[PDB]
């Protein structure tokens, strides 16, 4: 009926991401780029190799597009939102989600709009940590959830706004919760399966009592976020129930916009510093080339990007080198498919590394290196790639890909724009390693100073 690949014998200190990629890079020299691996009868089966990766997520993406069941199933019912859903509520919710995220039906003002407003925030916030040590990772972390609190409500606030602050806190809870190192099993129960329930009906308590203002106001000609632009939904499906779309899946999908989006960019704005402090003869280009082709007056715009290849291959390196999410999440097939020589049965969970087609060390020769070059022809202009899939692949690819890019692209660009960045240690004695988190390649503690500007 079935038939999995082949793989380990059965159930295959604190063990982290980075040691579940690596145990799955040695596995695939011994069983090759398909194999299958099993937690109790629960078999996971693994694609590893851009090959392999290719041909299921990209060639037979509807038949990989499924999301796989996870360490449990949230009651909280996390399962009526974007990341956690499967079928036809996930491809008309992840549908209307990408439109309304690329400018459709959400107003005129743009979301480069909403990341240039935060970005000049930003800036204004380092500004006042006066050129003294700082740790950034709470400022790094307030403006993409800004991004977010601005396309989902309409609103930003001051990074010391109670609100804010208390919408961070619930975050960035959960967010260590769920991404706990591993020792068979998670490494999560003490006093946490409930944290996660409660903090999640907090956010969506939350956020139900913005939808609850929107509605007051709702206007089928002047949508201006997401929660207008969902509503203005839900009215167009009426006289057509059951909808996907109502207040319990509103809610789920501001949530998920809100996870998902907040901690991996703030994880990779932090790493990029911490590798710009160590590479100081990189960010020393990036600033010669901000400074020719933006200047230190006007705010970086994203059509600079296409006019700056050593920052454009920067930022692409950061993404490529940390490899953020190893293991992406996880994905389970959607029917019973024939993959290669394998019957794969509808349901079973496909674990993708990720790891393994960002570090290919014949695309991206010396692959643990880092090196803006891996993102440079021979001639030194940009050269994209094929194997560049920080964001995944196929019918799943991160829904906040475009927003993700302009994040990284003009914060980056207008801290470089703005400070010199100075760190304590001495840079050849400064250690990049990553530290243990069980989803997620997290940089270690840092400080810097940021000094204005000068030559
Ligand atoms: C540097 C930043 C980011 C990176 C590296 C990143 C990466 C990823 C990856 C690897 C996945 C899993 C794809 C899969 O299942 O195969 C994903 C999912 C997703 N991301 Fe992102 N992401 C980033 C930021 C964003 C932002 C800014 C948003 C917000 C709009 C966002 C929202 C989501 C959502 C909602 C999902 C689930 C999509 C689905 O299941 O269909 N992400 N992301
Ligand atoms: C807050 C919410 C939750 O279910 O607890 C939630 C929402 C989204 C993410 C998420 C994180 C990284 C990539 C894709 C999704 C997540 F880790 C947590």
């Amino acid at each position: 009926r079935g038939k999995l690949p082949p793989g380990p014998t059965p159930l295959p200190l604190q063990i982290g991401i980075k040691d579940i990629s690596k145990s799955l890079t040695n596995l695939s020299k011994v069983y090759g780029p398909v194999f299958t691996l099993y937690f109790g009868l629960k078999p996971i089966v693994v694609l590893h190799g851009y090959e392999a990766v290719k041909e299921a997520l990209i060639d037979l993406g509807e038949e990989f597009s499924g999301r796989g069941i996870f360490p449990l199933a949230e009651r909280a019912n996390r399962g009526f939102g974007i990341v956690f859903s499967n079928g036809k509520k996930w491809k008309e919710i992840r549908r209307f989600s990408l439109m309304t995220l690329r400018n459709f039906g959400m107003g005129k003002r743009s979301i480069e709009d909403r990341v240039q407003e935060e970005a000049r925030c930003l800036v204004e916030e380092l500004r006042k940590t006066k050129a003294s040590p700082c740790d950034p990772t709470f400022i790094l972390g307030c403006a993409p959830c800004n991004v977010i609190c601005s396309i989902i409500f309409h609103k930003r606030f001051d990074y010391k706004d109670q609100q804010f602050l208390n919408l961070m806190e619930k975050l960035n809870e959960n967010i260590k919760i769920l991404s706990s190192p591993w020792i068979p099993i998670i490494d999560y129960f003490p006093g946490t399966h409930n944290k996660l329930l409660k903090n999640v009906a907090f956010m969506k308590s939350y956020i139900l009592e913005k939808v609850k203002e929107h509605q007051e106001s709702m206007d089928m000609n002047n949508p201006q976020d997401f929660i207008d632009c969902f509503l203005m939904k839900m009215e167009k499906e009426k006289h057509n129930q059951p909808s996907e779309f109502t207040i319990e899946s509103l809610e789920n999908t501001a949530v998920d916009l809100f996870g998902a989006g907040t901690e991996t960019t703030s994880t990779t704005l932090r790493y990029a510093l911490l590798l710009l402090l160590k590479h100081p003869e990189v960010t020393a280009k990036v600033q010669e080339e901000i400074e020719r082709v933006i200047g230190r007056n006007r705010s970086p715009c994203m059509q600079d990007r296409s006019h700056m290849p050593y920052t454009d291959a920067v930022v692409h390196e950061v993404q490529r080198y940390i490899d953020l999410l190893p293991t992406s999440l996880p994905h389970a097939v959607t029917c019973d498919i024939k993959f290669r020589n394998y019957l794969i049965p509808k349901g079973t969970t496909i674990l993708i590394s990720l790891t393994s087609v960002l570090h290919d060390n014949k695309e991206f020769p010396n692959p643990e290196m880092f090196d803006p070059h891996h993102f440079l022809d021979e001639g030194g202009n940009f050269k994209k790639s094929k194997y560049f899939m920080p964001f995944s692949a196929g019918k799943r690819i991160c829904v906040g890909e475009a927003l993700a890019g302009m994040e990284l692209f003009l914060f980056l660009t207008s801290i470089l724009q703005n400070f010199n960045l100075k760190s304590l240690v001495d840079p050849k004695n400064l250690d990049t390693t990553p530290v243990v988190n069980g989803f997620a390649s997290v940089p270690p503690f840092y400080q810097l100073c940021f000094i204005p500007i000068h030559h």
